[PDB]
């Protein structure tokens, strides 16, 4: 499977390999912010991370991940739209070229220079790669990035890349704490959809926070110097490695929050 971002390898590309890139709940999806409905029922999000175990950092040739040990209910997602316990397996990000693009998510069409998801698995389901055969087996928290003021909980992040630059490296990154990328609020968008990148399963329960975080442009500068390629492959900055918006289909948006 060689498929990227690419003019010959990229998005419009992916159904010829995965043709459940056309299928009826993929991701991601523009948010329209006026046809969201409010759902009272939804309850807050539990967001449970003061145990979390970060161990890895990996440069996978697509984006780079930050991985937990998610054998133990250590750093967890309940409530919300959720029935059940949700462990934390890795984050990643999604970044542009320039500041007016780099989210997968849109909200009334505006795309933001970054988004970060925060991957989380059904504990009922046993492993990851059981939970990706499942509608309900994923949750993933969405987070959008605006240049603006540096966020000082995305430092440690910054300052590793240099050590991750090519396809297939990694580095230790013990003792991260992810509750430092988050927003204030906590307020959020959910629907059913699926993972961005190949095999595209649709097995996620999205959560996309309304609040974004701002970046420095100094640290979304150091995401755009990483490479798509391995060491020693002609160098292809890591830029752009964003799925476009999909058709919501027969699909609505629930909001947290009025
Ligand atoms: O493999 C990629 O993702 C890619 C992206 C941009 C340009 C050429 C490429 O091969
Ligand atoms: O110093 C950096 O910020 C950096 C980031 C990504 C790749 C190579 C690098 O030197
Ligand atoms: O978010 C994705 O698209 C994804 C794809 C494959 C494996 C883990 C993932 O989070
Ligand atoms: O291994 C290679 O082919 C190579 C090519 C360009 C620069 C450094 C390298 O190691
Ligand atoms: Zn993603």
């Amino acid at each position: 499977h060689h498929w990227g971002y690419g003019k010959h390898n990229g998005p419009e590309h992916w159904h010829k390999d995965f043709p459940i890139a056309k299928g009826e709940r993929q991701s991601p999806v523009d948010i329209d912010t006026h046809t969201a409905k409010y759902d009272p029922s939804l309850k807050p999000l539990s967001v449970s991370y003061d145990q979390a175990t970060s161990l890895r950092i990996l440069n996978n040739g697509h984006a780079f991940n930050v991985e937990f040990d998610d054998s133990q209910d250590k750093a967890v997602l309940k409530g919300g739209p959720l029935d059940g316990t949700y462990r934390l397996i890795q984050f990643h990000f999604h970044w542009g070229s320039l500041d007016g693009q780099g989210s997968e998510h849109t909200v009334d069409k505006k795309k933001y220079a970054a988004e970060l998801h925060l991957v989380h698995w059904n504990t009922k389901y046993g492993d990851f790669g059981k939970a990706v055969q499942q509608p309900d087996g994923l949750a993933v928290l969405g987070i959008f990035l605006k240049v603006g003021s540096a966020k000082p909980g995305l430092q440690k992040v910054v300052d590793v890349l240099d050590s991750i630059k090519t396809k297939g490296k990694s580095a230790d990154f013990t003792n991260f704490d992810p509750r430092g990328l988050l927003p204030e609020s906590l307020d959020y968008w959910t629907y059913p959809g699926s993972l961005t990148t190949p095999p595209l399963l649709e097995c996620v329960t999205w959560i996309v926070l309304k609040e974004p975080i701002s970046v420095s442009s100094e640290q979304v500068l150091k995401f755009r110097k990483l490479n798509f390629n391995g060491e020693g492959e002609p160098e292809e900055l890591m830029v752009d490695n964003w799925r476009p918006a999909q058709p919501l289909k027969n699909r609505q948006i629930k909001a947290s929050f009025k």
